[PDB]
This record gives C-alpha cells, structure tokens and sequence, in this order.
C-alpha cells in the first residue's frame, strides 16, 4: 500500500520532485486530501501508481474545491478516462457548476472529452497551421519569436490534446523552419527501433565497427543540434530507374523506419550522373512510394549537393587521401603518389573540361577490405544534366555521393542492400565530417521476373510484354496495373522479414498476401469468357446481391431479373461422369430443351425450375467487358539468369504469354467502376479494372486464383 508510506515517500512516489513534496507536506489539508485520493486510486487499480496518473491525482488533490466528488473524479483518473491535463481541467470545471450530487454520466463524460483520441497527424497540422500564420515573423525572429504563440494557437484548436505532445511538435516544426540555433507482428512494430537493435540518434558510436575521432563526438552534438535527436532516413533511386518488387522492401524499411520511429525520409533522387529526363519513370517513382502509403519528408537530389561535394573532393586531395589518375580501367596506378599541387592543379583541370571522358579520373588513395585499390570519385562526362546542365563535365561517384550526402543531410540509420561500411567510415572520418551508420540489409528477389531496365526494355522491344507496366513484369508499377493492392505488397514485405539476405522467393508467397487483402476489400460480381444464352419457357417477368458474402455488414447492390440469362460454356455438359452439374440467386432452371449447331455448337438453351444441385453463376442483362488472361512470363519458373544455363534469357520466353477475352458478358454491378478497382468474379477469380477501361469500353485484368495446391 502506498496508503503506509510517510507522506514525503508517498508524494515523491506519486512523481513529484522533493522539493515540490516538502512543500506540498507543509499543506496538510492538501496532504490529507493527496492521500486519499491516491488510497482509493491504488485501491481501484490493484497496482502500483504510475509517475502520470500520481500528478493528475496531484492535481485533483491541489484544486478540487468541492470535497464531496473526490471519489467521482478519483475513479475517472484511476481508470485512465481522464488521463490528461484539460480532461482533468474539464472535469473540474464541470464539478464546480454541478452541485446536483446525482451528476450525469453521460453529459459529464462528453464535456471532459473522456474518450477522445487526438492523432499526431491532427497535432501537426495545427502546429503547421500556426507557423504558417507566423512565418515571416518566424523567420527573421527565428529563436527570439515567441514560441508560446505557436503553443497557443495550437492549444485553442486541439482542447483535449497532450500539452507536451503540442510543445514538441512546435519545437521540431519550429526546428525544421528555422534550422539550427547556432547560438507474424505488425510492420510498424517490427520496425520500432528497440525491435530492430538500431542505435538511437545521436549514439552512433554505439555501434559496431564505428570509430570515434576524436572530433566524433562533437560532431554528434551538431548533428542533434541540427536534428533535434530525430530519426532521419533515405531512399535514393536513380529518377530514371524502374522500381521492382525488391524496392517494396527499400521502401518500406526506410520510409517504414522513419515512420514507426517519429521520423523523416528523405527522397534522394540518385542523380549522379548525367542523362536526359524519362518523365515516366520519374513520375512512377514517386508515385509507387506515394502509392505503398508513404510521404518523403522532402525531395532532394544528389545534384543539389554538386558544390559541398566538390568542396570536399579538394579537401581529400589537401589531406593526401586523393589523387588525380589517368589509368583508362587491378594494376598499382603510377599517379597514386604524385605531388599533392598536382592532383590540386589536375582536378581543377578536370573540372574545366581540359580532358576527354576516361583521361583523367579522381581516386580516394586507399585499399579497401575486399583489395580493392583506389575506388574513383570523380569522372569525366559531357552529357549535360537534366538539372544542372552544363555547369559541371565532372561528377562525383556513387559510393562517394551517397556516402557524404548521408553526411548532409544527417541521416541517422543509412539503410542499404549488400557491404562497403568500412570505406563508407573511412570517407567520413578522412573529411571529419559527421558520420551517419550504416547498415545492411539483404535484398530480395522473386523465381521467375526479371527487372533489369535494359532486359524490361527489350521484352518491351520485342513485344514479349506490352509494355513495361505489363503485368506479367514484377515491376512495382506492373504489379499494381495487375491489380495487387498496395496493402498486399507491404503485408508481404512485413511477413518476409526484417533483416536476410539475398533471398530469392516464388511468387506464389506474394500472390498469397494479394488474396487475403482482396478477400476483405474486393466485392463480388459475376461474368464469364466462354458465354451461352440462355431462354427461360417460364418465369413471372430485380434480385438484389450481396457486395460481401462472409459479412453483409457491407450492403448490397440490385441486379436484373429478366427471363434471357446467360451462363458459362463450361458448366453445360451432356454426357455423364463423376461430378458435374447443371442459380445463385433465384431458381434452379432445369433444362428442358436443348439446341446444336451445323456440327456440335450447343448454341443455346430452355429452362425453367425453382426452389439442392450445385449453385452457379449467371448474367441477366449484361454489360461487355473485355477480360485479359496472364501466363507466366519465364518458363522457368526458377530463375530465368542462367543458373538453369538455358543460354539465353530471351530464350525462356513462354510462348502462352497473354489469353485475351475480347468482350465478354459481367454483371451490371462492375459499371461505375475506376481503374484499379478490384473484384471477385464469383467462380473465376480476382479481377481488377486495367487503365484501359472508360465507362464504355470496359477492362478487366485476372489479377490473382482463389487458390492454388
């Protein structure tokens, strides 16, 4: 019992400083009234009291005039309903102006926000509300504004919101505009930084193989500075690149990260070298990381940081640690020791077009773990930039770029696939500048796909895939035209795994995670390929179906009634054998009589019955929609690379390919349907809507089986 601690130990217990619970004990109404609402509290709770729940009851014990709802409003805070400030601030503004004494639950309850939830994202957007309102002011101020204005107006549109919560998010806003003041478990729990052992902000000299200069942890004490302790990450694609499955685990590991750790990634377009723009490819980055549900706290490009890397290439040749060279490409360089001026005087040389792409190349003067000698900084090449240019005929490597790019921006975690750490150290701490960690993760592949830009754009050349949004391509863009909801992808990437290595996996896995997304969220409709008419001799001449069938807590949509229906070519058999039959709504309409063409086209039907067989599916009065059926694109389904040494990749082209429907019957319900809307097409499959499909000429893509075995 915290009821048999003297009250200095109780008040100190209940989270109040000594000095705050020595004065606090000279007040013994207070006391008195302090440990009787912790007594109750404790006693309500079967526990121990928690630092937060003591200094609301703190509270209550300090400013509760009226004695007589001391137990009222105990048992409001013992059971965490009113956990915070303005809810114990609500609650004692409602018990002062309500002496009734029966008092309403209900009323009482809303009045105080007991169960209100305020969201970051809604903290965030006051806070940014606020500072946009200010920023001028802000901006020319900068750490002189006053910041309670910002805390204030926040506070005045989030009534129920955590105080602290809204003073930090000012403070890092505030922070982000300003800069310095120089003065299997879930994905987002599986990438909780205690989860994953990653180090903490700030504490990189924690971690293995990291080594502290003796400028280390200075260098540290500006990056907090400068970051605020938060946890910053990258992507960095090449913006004309094809983003692949392998990517969803990119994405989801660095955007993730951040996410789940209140943090900020970075959209680094790896723009290190230079080649005219690909608009499509751009544009389908960004929308692929948008499109797995993700917002890149900013986009950068390695372009934007030309000048300080340039700087910093004259920097290591002042330290001795870089040489201008002038073999073509391992051979020992003859330059790698000549004098400091001439590497100096060379490089500028470089950088003033004196020499023709290969003549002359930048090189870190090192040995790297695997013997490597001398990784290249800079190269020579005239192609202009898509964003500066002419202004540079040198650019920087990717090692190097990426590398020192971390460094300016001050990532945290430098999440990459297979592992150069060691001379990713080596250049940080050559230039001391502060060094972000670096950290490996193993890339992942699927069995038959193939996603090199230069292979994906000659199954486009050859016509082998329509083009390189085809879903039978395992690019990130395919895949969705193909119908896979974003969901599915990421709950994959989630189930895969966190930290592996080059894992190869079969397709079948992902396709797995694709139905069980689509069970919940596809609505089901019905249509087939191979149609019949059928003719009712029969009935009375608006059936409504259901939109989810293992829950009609979903609603539910009208289709016809009318006697002309029309059913599957493959379910109207004559002959006998083990099982067979032949509605899923109405009747059961047996078949009275049957037709034949010139040789054995059945060309239609009779029916007539009503209500036990086997119950299908039909279309009365249909809409035309075309329908196309994928193959797999590789016949090895194992890899197409030549571990089968098939001699050719091309080769294994399989000549299925695509099974194009060209207008089938479906129901009325697949009719205000967008592209990438998915369905059940009740006995075939999941099926979404292709790009390709207007209101009048509609599409559909066979996106995934119902099963497999």
């Amino acid at each position: 019992h915290m009821a048999a601690l003297d009250s200095l130990s109780l008040f100190t217990s209940l989270g109040l400083s000594e000095q705050k619970a020595r004065e606090t004990l000279k007040n013994s109404a207070l006391s008195a009234q302090l440990r009787e609402a912790a007594t109750q509290a404790q006693q309500t709770l079967g526990s121990t009291i928690d630092k937060a729940t003591g200094i609301l009851l703190y509270g209550l014990a300090s400013r509760l005039r009226d004695t007589r709802r001391l137990s009222f409003l105990v048992s409001y805070i013992a059971s965490k309903k009113i956990h915070t400030e303005p809810q114990l601030s609500a609650a004692l503004e409602y018990v002062r102006s309500h002496p009734l004494d029966p008092i309403d639950t209900v009323d009482f309850e809303r009045e105080c926000g007991v169960g209100v939830i305020v969201t970051p994202e809604q903290i965030e957007e006051a806070v940014e509300a606020a500072i946009n309102r200010h920023r001028p002011q802000l901006l020319v101020e900068r750490y002189h504004f006053n910041m309670g204005l910002l805390m204030g107006e926040a506070r005045a549109v989030l009534k129920w919101a955590d105080g602290k919560m809204i003073k930090n998010e000012v403070d890092m806003q505030v922070l982000h505009l300003l800069g310095p003041k120089l003065e299997t478990l879930s994905l987002m729990e599986q990438l909780r930084g205690e989860a994953l052992k990653f180090h903490k902000p700030g504490e990189n000299y924690k971690t293995p193989g990291y080594v502290v200069t003796p400028h280390t942890m200075n260098l540290l004490k500006q990056h907090l500075e400068i970051t605020g302790g938060q946890v910053r990450t990258r992507f960095p694609p090449e913006p004309n690149g094809i983003l692949h499955i392998g990517h969803a685990k990119a994405i989801n590991f660095n955007f993730g990260y951040a996410k789940a750790n209140n943090g900020i990634c970075f959209l680094r377009f790896d723009d290190t070298n230079p080649e005219k723009e690909e608009a499509k490819f751009f544009t389908a980055i960004c929308d692929m990381v948008a499109w797995l549900g993700y917002t890149p706290y900013k986009v950068t490009y390695a372009s934007d940081y030309f000048d300080q890397l340039y700087a910093w290439a004259v920097e290591l040749i002042r330290r001795g640690l870089a040489y201008v060279c002038h073999q073509r490409g391992t051979l020992p360089s003859p330059w790698r020791d000549r004098p400091m001026e001439e590497s100096l005087l060379l490089f500028e040389a470089m950088r003033k077009g004196k020499f023709s792409e290969g003549e002359a190349t930048l090189r870190m003067k090192l040995v790297m773990e695997d013997g490597k000698m001398d990784p290249v900084a800079y190269r020579v090449k005239y192609t202009p930039h898509h964003r500066t240019g002419d202004k540079w005929c040198i650019y920087p490597t990717y090692d190097y770029t990426h590398c020192l790019c971390d460094s300016i921006e001050h990532i945290t975690h430098s999440l990459c696939t297979k592992a150069r750490r060691s001379s990713y150290f080596w250049l940080c701490n050559a230039l001391d500048v502060y060094c972000p960690v670096q950290w490996e993760y193993g890339r992942l592949n699927l069995h038959y796909a193939v996603v090199s830009k230069r292979k994906i754009l000659q199954l486009v050349a050859t016509g082998a895939v329509r083009d390189w949004d085809d879903p039978r391509l395992f690019t990130l863009t395919a895949l969705r035209r193909r119908g896979f909801p974003p969901e599915a992808i990421n709950n994959f990437c989630a189930r895969v795994g966190v930290t592996v290595a080059q894992t190869t996996m079969e397709p079948h896995l992902l396709e797995a995670c694709v139905r069980d997304v689509l069970n919940d969220t596809a609505p089901r409709a019905m249509a087939v390929l191979e149609s019949l008419r059928v003719i009712i001799t029969n009935f009375p001449a608006d059936i409504q179906v259901p939109n989810f069938p293992a829950d009609e807590t979903k609603g539910f949509h009208q289709v016809p009634f009318a006697p002309i229906v029309f059913i599957e070519r493959t379910d109207f058999k004559e002959e006998p054998e083990p099982g067979f039959k032949r509605r899923h709504t109405g009747y059961v309409i047996e078949l009275q009589h049957v037709v034949k063409g010139p040789s054995g086209c059945v060309e239609s039907l009779e029916v007539t019955c009503r209500r036990p067989k086997a119950f299908i599916h039909w279309v009365s009065q249909p809409l035309m929609c075309e329908v196309r059926l994928y193959e797999r694109l590789f016949q090895h389904k194992n890899p197409e690379d030549p571990t089968e040494v098939p001699g050719g990749f091309l080769s294994d082209l399989n000549l299925a390919s695509l099974h194009v429907v060209d207008a089938a019957l479906v129901d009325c319900s697949v009719a205000l349907a967008k592209p990438f809307d998915k369905f059940q097409f009740e006995r075939l499959g999941y099926f979404s809507v292709d790009p390709d499909s207007h209101q009048g000429k509609l599409v559909f893509n066979r996106t995934v089986t119902l099963k497999e075995d």
